[PDB]
DNA sequence: CGTGTAATCAGTCCGCG
DNA sequence: GCGGACTGGTTAC
């Protein structure tokens, strides 16, 4: 096999890298890599070597890379730009693997951890390490086994082994349910004493060193834990241990507020699987339990124990110890579902970057644009300091708040990185300026055309036809990854609503699933066994289906993610090709498309009903418009047709056969005026929005930008077998409003869109008849809780203090004296509940930390002061008012002059 | 910690005769 | 009470 490299560290004058070579073997070497930097020299010298800008240079080889780096300094010294990657890794992963690497995950250790450890005065201080690590289940990807360490006998208290066999059994028979899957997986090992197991962890970590290492929390909990453990009861040295090449580095992580430690292990890559999921899952969480996540991501019940974690070790060792392995299998689980170190693995193996730099754009981009330049012997610019100045983003159409019955809506394929690919933005295409008119005078084409030699964006700037920049080029390569999986992930969701159909007539019969690719559309072969199958066996496919589109999904949306990074990486100071003029040529071409084609479809529109001066398109965001179709359907009249499904066809024929042609012919039109590279302008159909056929539902409706609801039956070719409800923006959309209160806002909007006026009224009248029987958790807002010290004036709120933040100083308040009720920590999530007047809290809320019920000392105070009123009104009253005010309906029925009888 | 800007909204403080 | 200036926080794209 061709080899690749694991991980890669500079340490001093060698390069560490550990590898798999040619026969699929775990190597270590350590190299003495000589870099080499670049200057830029005379044209009477001849050289290989060029800048972006095709000026000559000179290559200048060093003994080592500390002289590298003096010379680095010294050109600073000097005022002289001195060339290429400075990151020597990097240069040696692109000398190193001149090829396009492939790379087999099986050769690749993946260690997936978790410890437990027993505090009585609060949580216990990754940087302290005070009390002993009593458990670590530590699962090898490689051996595909949990290794379970067991600290018997601590100051703590002594136990008992844990008993596999007890594990095993359901909870109804007093075990602890362990899954089957992984019983036979586990190899646990009791220890009598904390050095032993801490001993013995460390050898079993040399023989099976991780490359990939994750878990939740394990960089700002378990890894700094074990770290500082080892080093207080051991020395410095052993601590060492975990790292391959024995080196360690406290890093101090900075924000906006204060600072936290991280210990990085060189030859090692933490992939801290929150870290990962919040990068790349496109969810805000309430919380960030493993709990919370694992309920919403797998459907599994909260792990169920009596009493406070402090003391679940001498209560209930069995149950103790059974919650850690399970905890690290459902880690395993999420991503074996969402499939992130996947992702990471191949994204950093395509840009040749140490596999955590996935984190960081800018670096991932740095690192591919760098190695497609080296491929023709070009050479990187030096990175400079730049001061941070604002600069103008999307164009975002004002709408008029109403009612819209009929809706078509469109955007453009891969907006901005079409943009660049369309324009030719790139740092060395650059070939001037041009005179700017006002953006109006562009888009109505009254402008002087920009340019007759190169390709333009209406912000002024011109670039060169006659050749691909690096930044298109490499764009587009990573652009066709993602529509390859994007194509996977809208089959998957294709079939799964063949299946949901199917589900609709069930078979009475002993069968099983279908062994299908879910990636392809279903064949009709296929579809025709699945019209005989039974309700399980189908069932069982649609899960299938669903576990394909999420498996798409992933990697379709976080390619996505990358190339859009880059349009941003070109407006952050931090990156080699920071310029202005690029990111700003950008986001002005994007507002000139959308205005542009705004006033083209309200043009053909216009043209095909007989009118003039109707405003077709009444909202637009970026690069997307939205068209009133009540006019479309109204020239073939609503009683032609024969179901819902029937004018959804029309749409769809419609915005397929007479929109896409004249949205094509208007981009074409305006990429001639700007005299572009080419034509990438793709605006495909994304929704047809509408009542159902017959009833008295409003379809959709816009309070204002951002803000708006649509009742969808056919999304990006995926014809829906109930209709889907497209919301943005609106209180159900966001992590900060409690949970029953989204669920409720939600069936209220689904009611006014599909079935009208009444039955909005007949739904709002029972949720205020009940809602004071919801759990409270369910009713609680959420928000971060930062900056909780500043307005902390001697445990009463300062000035200006924000409502959840009095909140969280009421809570500190309520549990002064207690070492043991669960503190809110500064950054994280906090659950928000307001207090009726003269409750013993003395205030008018109480927060206390997300994901979590509230300590038993002040649960039953917080139920019985609940100001359910305020609740109600701030939550669902007011958001709900907003809807029906915007919508022009009435949530409470008006008096008429029926009543009189 | 980790690429960008536009936008609404909750809440505090205080004006507004 | 409603708005503006302002702080905080969260979403659309
Ligand atoms: N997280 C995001 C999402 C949007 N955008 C910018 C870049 C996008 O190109 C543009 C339009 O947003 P879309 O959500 O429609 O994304 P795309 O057009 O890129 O992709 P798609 O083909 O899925 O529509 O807005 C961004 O900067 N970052
Ligand atoms: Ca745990
Ligand atoms: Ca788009
Ligand atoms: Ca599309
Ligand atoms: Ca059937
Ligand atoms: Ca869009």
């Amino acid at each position: 096999m061709k080899e690749f490299y694991l991980t890669v560290e500079q340490i001093g004058d060698s390069i560490f890298e550990r590898y798999i070579d040619s026969n699929g073997r775990e190597r270590t070497r350590e190299v003495e890599y000589k870099p080499s930097l670049f200057a830029h020299c005379p044209e009477s010298q001849a050289t290989k070597y060029f800048d972006i800008y095709g000026k000559p240079c000179t290559r200048k080889l060093f003994a080592n890379m500390r002289d590298a780096s003096q010379w680095i300094k010294r050109m600073e010294d000097i005022g002289l730009e001195a060339l290429g990657m400075d990151d020597f890794k990097l240069a040696y992963l692109s000398d190193t693997y001149n090829y396009e690497i492939k790379y087999d995950h099986t050769k690749i250790r993946v260690a997936n951890f978790d410890i437990e450890v027993t505090s009585p005065d609060g949580f216990p201080e990754p940087s302290q390490a005070k009390h002993p690590i009593d458990a670590i289940t530590h699962y090898d990807s490689i051996d595909d086994r949990f290794y379970v360490f067991d600290l018997l006998n601590s100051p703590y208290g002594n136990v008992e082994e844990w008993s596999i066999e007890i594990a095993a059994k359901l909870q109804e028979q007093g075990g602890d349910e362990v899954p089957s899957e992984i019983i036979d997986k586990i190899i646990y090992m009791p220890f009598d004493n904390e050095k032993e197991l801490l001993m013995e962890y460390l050898n079993f970590w040399q023989q099976k060193t991780p490359v990939i290492l994750t878990g939740w929390n394990v960089e700002s909990f378990a890894i700094p834990y074990v770290y500082n453990r080892i080093k207080n009861i051991f020395g410095e040295s052993t601590a060492k241990r975990l790292s391959p090449h024995r080196k360690t580095r406290v890093k101090v992580i900075e924000n906006m507020y204060g600072s936290r430690e991280i210990i990085t292990l060189f030859g090692i890559s933490v992939l801290d699987y929150i870290d990962l999921y919040k990068k790349f899952s496109f969810t805000n969480q309430p919380s960030y339990s493993l709990d919370y996540i694992s309920e919403f991501e797998l459907n599994v019940g909260k792990l169920k124990y009596d009493g406070p974690i402090s003391k679940l070790r001498e209560s209930n060792h069995q149950r103790y110890i059974s919650y850690n392995i399970i905890a690290v299998y459902r880690v395993l689980q999420i991503d074996a579902k969402r499939q992130f170190i996947n992702l990471s693995l191949d994204m950093g193996y395509y840009a040749k970057i140490q596999i955590q730099s996935v984190f960081s754009p800018i670096k991932t981009w740095d690192a591919i644009i760098f190695n497609s330049l080296k491929e023709q012997n070009k050479v990187i610019p030096q990175g400079r300091s730049h001061p941070v100045q604002p600069y103008p983003g999307a164009f975002v159409k004002e709408p008029i708040p109403n009612r819209y019955k009929y809706v078509m809506s469109f955007d453009l394929t891969s907006a901005y990185p079409s943009i660049i690919r369309q324009v030719n933005i790139s740092p060395e295409t650059i070939a001037g300026t041009f005179k700017v008119a006002p953006l109006h005078d562009y888009i109505n084409a009254v402008a002087e055309r920009p340019s007759d030699v190169y390709s333009c964006s209406p912000n002024g700037m011109m670039y060169y036809k006659d050749r691909d920049g690096v930044v298109p080029t490499e764009i587009t390569k990573v652009f066709n990854q993602r529509k390859e999986h994007k194509g996977y992930m809208l089959a998957a969701q294709r079939n799964g609503e063949i299946i949901k159909e199917a589900l609709h007539n069930p078979n009475l019969s002993v069968d099983e699933p279908l062994d299908v690719d879910y990636r392809f559309d279903f064949s009709d072969e296929i579809k025709e066994k699945i019209k005989k199958l039974s309700a399980k066996s189908l069932n069982e496919m649609l899960f299938r289906a669903q576990r394909t589109e999420v498996a798409g999904m992933t990697a379709q949306i976080n390619r996505k993610a990358l190339i859009n990074g880059l349009a941003g990486a070109l407006g952050n100071v931090w990156f080699r090709y920071y310029d202005l003029r690029n990111a700003t040529a950008i986001t002005t071409f994007g507002q000139m498309a959308l205005q542009w084609i705004e006033r083209k479809v309200n043009e053909y529109l216009n043209e095909v009903c007989g009118t003039e001066g109707e405003a077709f398109v009444l909202y637009g965001d970026t690069d997307s418009i939205y068209v009133s179709a009540d006019k479309i359907i109204d020239k073939v009249g609503e009683s032609k047709f024969r179901d819902t499904n029937h004018w959804v066809d029309f749409l769809d024929k419609f915005a397929r056969e007479r929109m896409e042609p004249a949205i094509d012919r208007g981009f074409r039109e305006m990429c001639e005026y700007m005299n572009n590279k080419q034509h990438l302008m793709f605006m495909d159909r994304e929704a047809i929005a509408g009542p159902p056929l017959g009833s008295k539902g409003i379809g959709g409706f816009w309070t204002g930008k951002k803000r708006y609801a649509l009742n969808v039956w056919d999304m990006e070719g995926t014809r829906y077998a109930e209709p889907k409800l497209k919301i943005m923006g609106l209180e159900t959309q966001k992590s900060s409003t409690p949970k029953a209160v989204q669920k409720a806002l939600k069936e209220c909007i689904r009611r006014m869109l599909q079935e009208g006026e009444e039955s909005l009224q007949e739904y709002f009248k029972e949720f205020e008849k009940e809602f004071r029987q919801l759990n409270y958790i369910s009713i609680a807002s959420v928000s971060s809780a930062n900056n909780i010290a500043k307005y902390d004036v001697g445990g009463f709120p300062g000035p200006k203090c924000p409502f959840h933040i009095r909140g969280i100083l009421t809570y500190n308040r309520a549990i002064k004296g207690n070492i043991d009720a669960p503190q809110v920590v500064e950054g994280e999530k906090v659950y928000v509940l307001p207090l009726r007047e003269g409750n013993p809290f003395g205030d008018k809320c109480i927060a206390w930390p997300s994901g979590t019920e509230i300590t038993d000392l002040i649960k039953d105070d917080v139920l019985h002061w609940m100001d359910y009123t305020v609740l109600l009104e701030k939550t669902f009253i007011k958001p709900l008012e907003g809807f029906t005010s915007a919508a022009k309906l009435d949530y409470e029925k008006k008096a008429s002059l029926f009543d009189m009888f």
